[PDB]
């Protein structure tokens, strides 16, 4: 089955899509991130994280805190299951996990972690 898919960013704090299903056949999982527009990363910065539901939002509140300077995760986070960097306007930058990180079932939820970015920039992946 397909195991990767494309995420995009836009300068309009935009996510292409909001729903990712991974196929259980998948031993790894890759997303291509990318961020079309203008800005700048200290500005417009996109990332792509991955966590269970419940744990969405300590992740997004610790890594606002941590600063543009930690790509705005927390250090040592063992909340996040997988992530990619934060990158600006005409940047690219993929992340392929190990699928066995993934559960039955579970609920999972990928954000971008730029302070207020995950209002839009949010949606659900299922094992499937
Ligand atoms: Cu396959
Ligand atoms: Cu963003």
């Amino acid at each position: 089955a397909e195991c990767s898919v494309d995420i995009q960013g836009n300068d309009q704090m935009q996510f292409n899509t909001n729903a990712i299903t991974v196929d259980k056949s998948c031993k790894q999982f890759t997303v291509n991130l990318s961020h079309p527009g203008n800005l700048p990363k200290n500005v417009m910065g996109h990332n792509w994280v991955l966590s269970t539901a419940a744990d969405m939002q300590g992740v997004v509140t610790d890594g606002m805190a941590s600063g543009l300077d930690k790509d705005y995760l927390k250090p040592d986070d063992s909340r996040v299951i997988a992530h990619t960097k934060l990158i600006g306007s005409g940047e690219k930058d993929s992340v392929t996990f190990d699928v066995s990180k993934l559960k039955e079932g579970e609920q999972y939820m990928f954000f971008d972690t730029f302070p207020g970015h995950s209002a839009l920039e949010k949606g659900t992946l299922t094992l499937k």
